[PDB]
């Protein structure tokens, strides 16, 4: 139980990699991202979102072993950052930051190409 298969292994650095990347600054842009409030708290958003995603949604997948390969993980992140990128102005700092860990999870998914 206590040891991750390869595949496992590689879902959570990904998912790690996002998640803790820090700026210069030492700010983690995955900070918002986490979890997405209500749609109470956020009347506009669910109503502009067809499929609302955050890394809590990908983590409990991720820890449920639901996802099956990597690619099938890496399609909910881009659901977030395009998701983001829809709701938000392309000069706002969420945009930004999701373009910034949209390249974080490209690279690291590159990376670790082989293994
Ligand atoms: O724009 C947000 O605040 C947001 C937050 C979490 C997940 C996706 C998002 O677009």
């Amino acid at each position: 139980s206590k040891y991750m298969t390869p595949m496992q292994q590689k879902l959570n650095e990904v998912y790690e990699a996002v998640k803790n990347y820090t700026d210069k600054r030492g700010r983690r842009l995955s900070a918002i991202f986490l979890r997405l409030p209500s749609r109470s708290e956020l009347p506009d958003y669910y109503l502009t979102i067809k499929k609302p995603m955050d890394m809590e949604k990908i983590r409990s997948h991720m820890m449920a072993n639901k996802y099956q390969d990597i690619d099938s993980m890496v399609e909910d992140f881009v659901m977030m950052f395009n998701n983001a990128c829809t709701y938000n102005e392309p000069e706002s700092l969420i945009y930004k930051d999701a373009l910034v860990l949209h390249k974080v999870l490209l690279e690291t998914r590159r990376d670790l190409e082989g293994d």
